[PDB]
């Protein structure tokens, strides 16, 4: 049965990521923005199934933008909620990710140096997009994606940070640097460790 | 003197576009977002001048993104402020644009049908971008641009509407459709008419 | 039966477009290049069908490039063969396209001015791509597409000219301007007229 | 003095790369294609100089495509000629690159596995473009670039392979796989080794 995705439940209350991310943002981001991606993804997929059966290639290609945008939106936000957690949770302690943080230190020198590099990448995004820590081969890389484009080229997403203005604007206004500075407090390193130790299939099973 | 752009004071109060666009949005949009494009444009242009004089092509190519993004940011927002005005102004009455609205009607059937088409294009933008009515040849077209990419390919911008989330989110949240419905109330048709009757360089005089 | 596309028969012999386009090129272009797009399209669709039925969105998005590229390749070349014909055919006479040429003249002033504009667009393409005359609304526009991107966004393709180097290089070498000058002699205006008078679905019926 | 680039002399005769790349191709590729990038780059830079002094930003943005395409064209081909050499030369033996090949083996397992991965990347390019082995940080990566886009983002080019159809079509026709198989015979590993050991600036000193 094509196109039966549903909006996943949050692992925490809307206000659980405060003070880094306000309850108003988490509620809008999940119940409105993510909801819209799920809904529009299901509709595009059913329409695609029709075109595919009719061997209608122009319609299939014309539907790709909706499927990438809403499918990517669903993929990215689903990953996002799971790699966030309350700042007071032990999951927010990078000690929860011994293997990943060891490789981060191996690659950037230290967790702090990595955070600086990641922050630069996030703040350098022009327009809407995401920043990701990914596993490529056996190594780690910082990559950015445009709009709702997902990391589907083969790399394993370890964690993502949303840099769309709706992710921060109500609370931080134009101050995206402050959003980035504060989001580190609510990164779920237990999730990141899990993804780092598993393969691409493992990371996407939550969908 | 390379890279000496400045942001002119807005010709109306921050709250002058209410209730279509809130005072907080206009203030942030102009004094923070647009100024930042101006600052970073000037910085990129000066770095570029060094690279140009040195025939350093790798650095020039590496700087293109900053110049297009910030240069486009300054161009687009400069056009935007000039094609917005208070809802109570006679300039917001489409009767201020007889020649343009006649061509709009000839093209889309009516101004109403044009607004619906334009709205569909604006709401269809994925991510950040702008929607434009442009003059191409002698005809009119609706086009969209991504991020801060400007309309510099030869067509004449007639007016633009910003669909970046910072353009509406504080007031409308995710409700971008209401933003688009309401922005028609504060479109400066006098400005649109002037641009419609002039050429591409005439439109970009706003950058002087 | 997903992915059962076949290479369409040419409407003429391989040498029918001489001297504008050599027999060698027509043979390679059809039997190798277009064929490879068809084969790889079928392969992509079979893989996509699996991902779709399985609601595997990451795989679907990863497959989009192959479907757009090969699907677009199939669409574009299918249109191309049908809007070419022998130079001696009455179909190559623009008098075969009265309604289209009338609209062309209204838009660019004359057929010659249109050809000059189209030529500039074709020669201005960086890398691989196509130039198209399209109908959008009741009006005409010249558009270019990159690689094998097809005109599937809603406008009606009227005719296309391939600017990939494989379309001309064996015969014209780097001299693409000469290729463009000569291809006007073999444009099937009868086909162009038919597309101009019909709708978007009508144009894609050849598939 | 803005825009005074010149077409570099080849390090060998036009026929020196046979049988892998024909004399006809090397001569056309260098004397026509590369020459045109140089000339159009110089002209664009001189025009840019005017627009820059006039603080004419629309004109500057409009000129970017020409500067990236022709500038990238000049950069890429300049690197290309230097990382090619006669097949009978010991410089074409990977033993000429002990440090680089050691790092390749560490990364892909073996030189053969690297060649397979590189070939896959090269053959996977849609449209016109280049494949590169680059050094980013301390590691090696295979990347592809579209059209004439250069590797200018910070990574150090180690060697490049041109996958534009003009690089092979006269000799290999549609057989890009055969082109890739055969180009390994004329890769200059001595040059590759030098670039691998050197700086980003050092690699571009060739300009
Ligand atoms: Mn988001
Ligand atoms: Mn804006
Ligand atoms: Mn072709
Ligand atoms: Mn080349």
């Amino acid at each position: 049965s094509v196109g039966t995705f549903s909006l996943p439940a949050l692992p925490y209350a809307y206000d659980a990521l405060e003070p880094s991310i306000s309850a108003q943002i988490v509620e809008l981001h999940h119940s409105k923005h993510h909801q819209t991606y799920v809904t529009n993804l299901n509709n595009a997929l059913k329409t695609y199934s029709t075109a595919l059966a009719a061997n209608d290639v122009p319609s299939q290609i014309a539907l790709q933008a909706a499927i990438k945008f809403n499918g990517g939106g669903h993929i990215n936000h689903s990953l996002f909620w799971e790699n966030l957690c309350p700042a007071s949770s032990p999951d927010a302690d990078p000690a929860s990710a011994p293997e990943l943080t060891a490789e981060i230190a191996k690659t950037w020198g230290s967790l702090d140096k990595f955070k600086e590099a990641m922050g630069k990448a996030l703040l350098g995004i022009q327009g809407s997009g995401w920043g990701w820590l990914v596993k490529e081969g056996s190594g780690l890389r910082i990559v950015t994606t445009k709009d709702q484009d997902p990391v589907v080229g083969g790399e394993v997403p370890v964690f993502g940070i949303d840099m769309w203005e709706h992710a921060y604007y109500l609370q931080y206004l134009n101050g995206k640097a402050a959003y980035v500075d504060n989001i580190w407090k609510v990164i779920n390193w237990k999730t990141a460790e899990q993804r780092f130790k598993g393969d691409r299939e493992d990371a996407f099973k939550i969908l």
